């Protein structure tokens, strides 16, 4: 229902600032 | 840059994942 | 209970992350 | 320096957030 697809949701927009999150650290390194 | 379009792109992936989980809370006091 | 503890916990870990993300732009804009 | 600690913090909170958050889920279907 509805609590679970939030948290599916909320889940796969916290994957995604992860991987913008990883891009912009690499980015700082060079 | 990147590393900008990055952090930005990253944080308003977690205000959606926020906005989700404030949902989900609601359903289970419910 | 445990579903509540989490995604308050989970809150609390987002709020976080937000407010490191918010300096690192800052930090970026110099 | 400052926005590299930062974006390694951030990362780790939103590690944290989503283990908590696997944990709700699989509350929730239970
Ligand atoms: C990557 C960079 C590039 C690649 C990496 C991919 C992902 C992520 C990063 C990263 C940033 C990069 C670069 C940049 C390119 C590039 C590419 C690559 C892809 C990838 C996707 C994601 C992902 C995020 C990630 C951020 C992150 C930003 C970084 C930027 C730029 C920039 C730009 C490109 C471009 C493409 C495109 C891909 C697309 C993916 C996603 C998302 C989004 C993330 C964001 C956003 C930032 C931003 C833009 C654009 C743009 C968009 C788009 C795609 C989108 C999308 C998103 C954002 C767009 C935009
Ligand atoms: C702020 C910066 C500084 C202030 C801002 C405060 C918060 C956040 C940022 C920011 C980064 C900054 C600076 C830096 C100082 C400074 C201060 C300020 C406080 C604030 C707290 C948070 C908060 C996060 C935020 C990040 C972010 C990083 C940024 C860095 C450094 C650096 C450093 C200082 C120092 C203090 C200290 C405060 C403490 C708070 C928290 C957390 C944590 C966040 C992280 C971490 C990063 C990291 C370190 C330390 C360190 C720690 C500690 C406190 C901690 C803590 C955390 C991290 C530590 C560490």
């Amino acid at each position: 229902a509805e609590a679970e697809s939030a948290l599916e949701y909320a889940q796969q927009a916290l994957e995604k600032a992860q991987l913008a999150l990883q891009a912009a650290r690499q980015a700082l390194k060079a």
